[PDB]
């Protein structure tokens, strides 16, 4: 690592984006009525990584109304229909680079999302892929670029997951999923932001300031994926690639309105992304897409698996992506944990989903109890930082700051004997093992499984800054290692979603959420989305499902 | 003006309270004690600006427990006793300024007295005038901090008086009043609240809610300059500047039991506050000092008018603030305009200040009766809205509701023509003629004036909401522009203060009000005041006559 004074660093982290800034605007090739535009619309980047600018309330607004119609018809298409017109050459893999740069820039100034650019490669990518057009015409993603989380290693780059002292951390490879995207004709065009510790449900770091929500400028973007939620939210890219250790891919996704995918461990190769706690086991984070799109979700998914990435990764399991053959579901609705209870957007989108089963024949739905939603805090209290945040805090020599958010989560961390590891590691076993029997006895006198499970993503819609105080809505699958998908339903409605009257908190926690959501109005046209959880290996159960949700 | 959505900007005035709110209390430096008390206070701010809380029983009793000796040492003391400590550096001006910052987080949640702290650049200042200590340790004002009603011109700030629509209307400068109190070694450190149109002598607004009475949270502050009586009623304030165009100044002075000097027009510098109706001359507004110390309260005015401010408003006159040569006195006792009566807690202080002013051999005491007083509904209800109320009914284009309190000040007003405009100025001019032909009726034989009357300031004491239905008491000396002084007498006495037994009421609006005191326990520990009237300029009069009353 280094060593210097972390304000010269945030100025070389704040160089690097602008230097890939200035060439971006070189490739999208503004003409004078956006760069007009452009240069008019409030930005979430500020002065220096500790100001934090004036963001627009309506990002995606401002947005909409800023670009071009030359560019949103390409970046508003599914991307999946898009690689249709790639296919048949309607559009070329150049044209289609020009426009989602341009959008990225956009989207940028306005949620701050985005960390460095990748234009040059990615005109050189997008390039040869339309002279190899006729030999690579068939590969299922075939020039459709995408955004990947910055802790995602690429070739030539710094890889810091937002830690100023890693800036001198030069990789020469890419990670395996980038090459097996790029195998399959895909290629990354935009690197987004990642916060301080990867271990915040927000997207604050000194190497790029503050992450904003796509759709209320006031309300965080989510995390750690956040730079990730906030692009794809704004459609500024077809898909990225997340983290998710905590809920890092499914609180951005679900706070930004799109979908998200915290795949089963085991399927898709994440190992060599860096992060804190390298060599640590205990817990094993995941990578998934996040997209404005189901189905691009789930054609990455098929890509990656398709492509036999066990082959190069051996932790992964050689499970074919298969559509299930399922006619009927069994689906279990988890309505709270009894520790925090879900603000009115969310207990709203829970009934509209459970209203939308119950009309459809072939769903059975079931009320879903917590099991022992509190030792999930108590385990991963344990393992998290096992080290007893000493990798962390050892970044933070170079006087770096330490956040608010990032407090919570190395508060109390001990630096655990290998006996005390082996404790936990047993308490972690065990408590999946129970889960799992809780699970079961959910199946029915003639043997159906649950087939899945809806529950919040959060307490609530995206957070107001420094509030995200609990996890266990996504942490909880953390611990257990489900596939989740987060999904959208609904949007802050101000007649319907005012604050509930007469209420009781069930303890000091829970009463902190519920000053949090003061009204609806604080949380104007806020996402409200949930998601869907399966037991290990079932990811295809939920797409499905996800399917049936959004027709 | 803004045309977004009322309720998206009321958050955006909620979020300034209460970004300024965080950063003074780390100003402050709680410990863990008062964080504590603090935190569990009864609060009179809700969750929005139409939920009024439920306020303290008396704020100031919760207030003198809640916050520790290390605050109160200085924030009770008198300011110009305090001046000498930190003149003689017994105290740093940064140690002043911690002190009256933590009284006005407590006096802020109790009562909802402030619209935003200062405390970025209160810190600049206060730190700034230590290091200068040799070189201005002389001024007059040295190291003494003061609030600003929210209409008062501050540097980089948005100046709305409580209208929604105006909060991108950013200023980058401070009032002239503003800049010489600098000047003479003070600074301003916190914005208080201020209502709707201004045109209420109570304190509602969207930009902040409700504000209550320092003595009693179940009636008003007053108003329109509501927050500074409420903080200067708390003592959380050395002084504050209000502004005075129907009350505004003493009726909040008079409801929080403190002075408060509506000055004559034309010796202190007012005219670059905000108000509705910019360019509007046929009645002017006026400013002056509210404060808990009389002492205080002539320092102020002594020290904007010695640095000559008509060299810099050429509005002004260039008269000195002169201590009186009086050895005898002549004053007149105004029980009642013989419209609305006053309650009996004013009633009281009638007697009480007319036997002590007989009881000293120096001062003749005679009845004041009315002239016309209905003739200053007529009058200043063609000129106070002299537009028809245009200006102000465009305030509300961003939805924002009409308070009851503002509809009864804009019903009627009529769209003057010209010559509608000539008509009225040439009743306002022979009223102001007339009236001062009835002042000198009152010369004895001898040839010496009336000196100075003693009036109420309003029917009774600090109302109710939503029942201040007559302005006259405070309304006609703004027609006539006579300097009046705001001053305490007692208290609500249950048993001496009984309500009248055998009433017989003069009128509907005299009934309304008899019925408005149902008994002394719906006002217990009000604060009973009344008020000196002088002749134009003779303002020193009336602090001089005050000095007396209080011994």
């Amino acid at each position: 690592m280094l060593t210097d004074n972390w304000k010269e660093l945030a100025g070389k982290a704040q160089s690097t984006f602008q230097k890939s800034l200035k060439q971006a605007i070189e490739l999208a090739d503004f003409d004078e009525g956006l760069a007009k535009r452009y240069g008019a619309l409030p930005s979430a980047i500020g002065a220096n990584v500790e100001d934090f600018g004036s963001p627009a309330q309506f990002p995606l607004e401002e947005y909409l109304k800023a670009l071009p119609k030359k560019v949103l018809d390409i970046t508003e298409k599914d991307p999946v229909e898009l690689l249709k017109d790639l296919k048949s050459r309607k559009v070329t893999c150049v044209e289609v680079l020009k426009a989602y740069t341009a959008a990225s820039i956009v989207a940028s100034k306005l949620t701050n999302c985005v960390q460095e650019f990748l234009p040059i490669e990615a005109l050189q990518y997008a390039q040869k892929l339309d002279a190899d057009y006729e030999t690579k015409k068939h590969l299922p993603l075939y020039g459709l670029p995408f955004s990947i989380k910055e802790m995602i290693p690429f070739v030539g780059r710094s890889v810091t997951h937002g830690s100023l002292c890693y800036l001198d951390r030069i990789v020469d490879y890419n990670a395996d999923i980038v090459n097996i995207l790029i195998a399959n004709g895909a290629y990354p065009f935009v690197r987004t932001t990642n916060p301080q510790s990867l271990m915040m449900l927000e997207c604050v770091s000194f190497s790029h300031g503050r992450t904003v929500n796509a759709y209320n400028g006031m309300l965080t973007s989510g995390g750690s994926s956040g730079g990730e939620g906030a692009l794809n939210g704004m459609r500024a890219s077809p898909f990225g690639l997340g983290s998710d250790i905590g809920g890092s891919i499914r609180c951005p996704a679900a706070f930004n309105g799109i979908y998200g995918l915290r795949s089963t461990l085991g399927r898709i190769p994440t190992a060599d992304y860096f992060s804190c706690n390298r060599g640590s086991e205990s817990i094993l984070s995941v990578t998934g897409p996040l997209s404005r799109s189901l189905d691009t979700v789930n054609l990455v998914m098929k890509t990656v698996i398709e492509a036999k990435p066990w082959l190069i990764d051996p932790t992964l399991v050689p499970l074919d992506w298969k559509r299930p053959e399922n006619k009927k579901f069994r689906v279990g609705i988890y309505v709270s944990d009894h520790i925090v209870n879900p603000s009115p957007p969310i207990n709203r989108a829970l009934s509209m989903v459970t209203e939308k089963l119950k009309s459809l024949g072939n769903f059975e739905v079931v009320t879903f109890e917590p099991y022992k939603p509190e030792k999930v805090t108590e385990i991963l209290g344990k393992l998290y930082f096992e080290d007893g945040a000493r990798d962390f805090r050892a970044t933070l020599q170079t006087g770096e700051p330490l956040l608010e958010q990032t407090r919570w989560a190395i508060e109390g961390a001990e630096d655990l004997d290998m006996h005390d590891q082996w404790y936990w590691n047993l308490q972690k076993q065990a408590y999946r093992k129970e889960f799992l029997k809780h699970w079961c006895s959910y199946t029915d006198n003639d043997g159906n499984v649950l087939d899945a499970v809806i529950a919040p993503v959060f307490p609530n819609v995206a957070a107001k800054h420094e509030t995200t105080k609990y996890w266990t809505y996504t942490s909880q699958w953390n611990l257990l290692d489900y596939p989740v998908l987060a999904f959208p339903v609904t949007k802050v409605d101000e007649s319907l979603d005012q604050p509930y009257k007469n209420y009781k908190p069930l303890n000091d926690l829970d009463k902190y959420f519920y000053e949090q959501y003061d009204s609806p109005s604080s949380f104007k046209n806020a996402p409200a989305n949930l998601c869907l959880v399966g037991l290990r290996f079932t990811d295809e159960k939920l797409v499905e499902i996800a399917n049936i949700l959004r027709n």
